[PDB]
């Protein structure tokens, strides 16, 4: 509760927090305490990791989704993530599809989930960036980078409109912008449309100023077909998009699942979800022959599973579902147990280790 044990977290705390509320109101409950400091590892020169034009203290990151709203950023630098990515934000608000929305299956450590973009807006997250913006200036510096993920209205016309809108309004205040095209929540959201539309995403972001100017990554879905991934890396390539988040939750539903609520609506994340996102990873660092930074993400929940995506071609990654089981303290476990098995391994640092995999 204040300590940080991890087993306190993992058999009583969350438990109990599970058995008092929905899995909504269990989110908006953790959003509020993270925001308010109420949490409970040092990072050694090994975790560092320099990509994206800055420097990451820890290669372990916050997924899309938890902070969509950009009100927790600081308490989740102080939970131990080395970066922090908020979203989606779309142009205008909205409230998302209808409740319940999310959905808990303990048995398979997995959630589902079909917000369907809830949002603030541009125009209120982009307040409450500016409120904390030499803030983070200082923190990136630091070696804290802030990542903002775009998303699009479900009443848009113009798909490239509304992220071009992201670009122009919170790209001055990210170190990199995410465009999300792989939710599996948002009506219909391919090789020629995502040439277009990321043509035009970069020509917004090459016309902001030098020190307002982000990386733009396209994170992408696990469930594409290998012509898909094909035409993603060659667009990719073509246009000199700066990274990939690999991957978002998947409409997928293994064989296996045990959860009572796997037939629900939306997108699976968690253990589930692991190894089809390590493999998509492996994949598209083969067909960008490992030119092209990765950010791996999916059912990552110890330092085995990161140091599998990171071996198969991320430089960086991400975890979200796990916090949800094991609250807080699993960041530290997973930064800890990430640098021993680096030493265990004979690398030199994450760095070392970064699709080590292919040239084995
Ligand atoms: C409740 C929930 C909400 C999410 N919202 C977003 C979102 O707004 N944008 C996005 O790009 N990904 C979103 N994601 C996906 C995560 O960023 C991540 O890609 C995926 O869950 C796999 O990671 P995990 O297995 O560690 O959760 C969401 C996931 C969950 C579980
Ligand atoms: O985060 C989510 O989206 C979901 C769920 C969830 O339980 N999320 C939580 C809850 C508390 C969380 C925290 C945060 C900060 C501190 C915590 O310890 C406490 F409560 F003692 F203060 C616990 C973190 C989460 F990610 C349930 C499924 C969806
Ligand atoms: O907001 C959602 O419903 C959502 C968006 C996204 O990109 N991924 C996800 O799993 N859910």
């Amino acid at each position: 509760m204040a300590t940080g044990d991890e087993r306190f977290y993992a058999e009583h705390l969350m438990p109990t927090l599970q058995g008092l509320l929905d899995p909504e109101s269990a989110h908006r409950l953790a959003v509020r305490f993270t925001s308010l400091g109420l949490l409970p590892f040092q990072d050694s020169d090994m975790l560092e990791v320099r990509v994206l034009g800055h420097k990451f203290r820890n290669p372990v990151g916050i997924a899309a989704g938890f902070d969509k709203h950009g009100e927790a950023v600081d308490g989740l630098y102080k939970m131990g993530f080395g970066f922090v990515e908020i979203g989606s934000v779309t142009p205008k608000p909205q409230e998302g599809n209808p409740r319940p929305r999310v959905f808990r299956l303990p048995e398979d450590q997995a959630v589902i989930n079909r917000y369907g973009f809830n949002s603030h807006g541009l125009s209120v997250v982009e307040h409450r960036l500016r409120a904390r913006q030499q803030k983070q200036a200082k923190l990136t510096e630091d070696g804290l980078p802030l990542g903002v993920n775009l998303g699009k209205n479900k009443t848009s016309v113009d798909a490239a409109e509304d992220y071009a809108e992201g670009v122009r309004v919170l790209g001055p205040l990210a170190d990199y912008l995410v465009v999300n095209v792989s939710s599996p929540n948002t009506a219909g959201l391919g090789k020629a449309e995502l040439r277009r539309l990321l043509t035009k995403v970069l020509q917004e972001r090459d016309g902001l100023r030098r020190v307002h100017r982000p990386a733009v990554l396209v994170k992408i879905a696990p469930d594409l077909t290998s012509q898909d991934k094909e035409d993603i890396a060659s667009v990719v390539k073509e246009l000199g998009i700066d990274g990939l988040i690999v991957t978002n939750t998947t409409v997928s539903r293994p064989a296996g699942l045990q959860g009572a609520l796997r037939s629900e609506t939306g997108g699976l994340s968690g253990k589930p979800l692991r190894d089809l996102s390590t493999q998509t990873i492996r994949e598209m660092y083969a067909l960008t022959q490992g030119r092209v930074p990765i950010i791996g993400v999916g059912g990552v929940s110890s330092g085995q599973d990161a140091l599998e995506k990171i071996r198969a071609g991320a430089s960086l990654v991400q975890l979200y579902t796990a916090l949800t089981f094991w609250g807080p303290p699993v960041v530290g476990k997973v930064k800890r147990e990430l640098e021993a098995l680096l030493k265990e391994q004979g690398f030199g640092g994450v760095t070392d280790a970064i699709g080590a995999d292919h040239r084995r």
